[PDB]
């Protein structure tokens, strides 16, 4: 039994109260108040349409994935990687998928920078999707389930799905469930063919052991598996340690 299985079972005996103050016990968070605001509004500038665009944000300004060029966003829900790769200087066309429909999130349409290069496409299931050529792919696919068996069968479905769109691309993929031996022996015989390693993003809630795996690094996946397992561990023996608040994202306006 793994570090990440025994904090999964102890997440698990949380009640519903306990849970709550939990998830965000430490962690550091987008202060998204303006941009509710703002969108409840109908208003289309400015605003990011999610959290997404400060997580995937996090990632690219640290240079661990560079957008360039023709960018896939798979499981683009709302759009909010879409919108944020749209402003980016290097990106030149945006093209996002996602399932919508009921329990799925809908593309929201912007008019943030660079909304005119983007096309968000709803009602597709990428399992059936045929891979496209592309010099970014970008997959936040992971559906959190109280079963880790349920969760290391997402991960792995995605990580056999996502394969075929790399070809010496930048990428960054969501690792739903990275602690099963089973994930850990995918990811490893991934790393040795397209390179690349696994990362924590301080945004991540503590009630997901979600983890990155992002183009450009190197490094050890047992080690930052283990790292991530019993930093969450951890976060259960204290009382809630308020998260650590930072300015959400300013997506401008205006076509490029
Ligand atoms: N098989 C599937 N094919 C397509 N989209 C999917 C599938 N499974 C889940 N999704 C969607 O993937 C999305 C994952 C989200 N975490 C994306 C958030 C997005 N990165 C943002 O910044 O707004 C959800 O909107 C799901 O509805």
């Amino acid at each position: 039994e793994t570090l990440g299985e025994k904090w999964k079972k102890k997440l698990n005996q949380l009640s519903r109260k306990e849970f709550d103050l939990y998830k965000k016990s430490g962690i550091t968070e987008v202060d998204r108040t303006e941009a509710k605001e703002g969108l409840k509004r109908g208003e289309t500038t400015h605003h990011a349409v999610s959290r997404g665009s400060a997580k995937l944000q996090w990632f690219v300004e640290r240079n661990m994935v560079i957008p360039e060029g023709r960018v896939i966003d798979l499981g683009c829900g709302r759009g909010g990687w879409s919108y944020y790769c749209a402003g980016l200087k290097k990106v030149t066309e945006v093209r996002g998928y996602t399932k919508g429909g009921p329990g799925h999130e809908e593309p929201v349409p912007m008019s943030t920078y660079g909304w005119n290069i983007v096309k968000l496409m709803s009602g597709k299931d990428v399992f059936y999707l045929p891979p496209e050529k592309c010099d970014t792919l970008l997959c936040d696919i992971g559906e959190s389930s109280p079963s880790p068996t349920v969760e290391e069968s997402r991960t792995i479905r995605v990580l056999k799905m996502v394969e075929p769109w790399l070809k010496n691309n930048q990428f960054c993929i969501k690792v739903l469930n990275p602690y099963m031996p089973t994930v850990i022996e995918h990811l490893e015989r991934l790393q040795r063919k397209h390179g690349g390693m696994l990362v924590r993003n301080p945004l991540s809630r503590n009630s997901t052991h979600e983890m990155y795996w992002i183009s450009n690094g190197t490094g050890n996946i047992v080690s930052s598996v283990n790292m991530v397992s019993r930093l969450l561990l951890n976060r259960f023996t204290m009382t809630h340690r308020r998260p650590t608040i930072e300015k959400d994202v300013d997506l401008g306006a205006g076509t490029r």
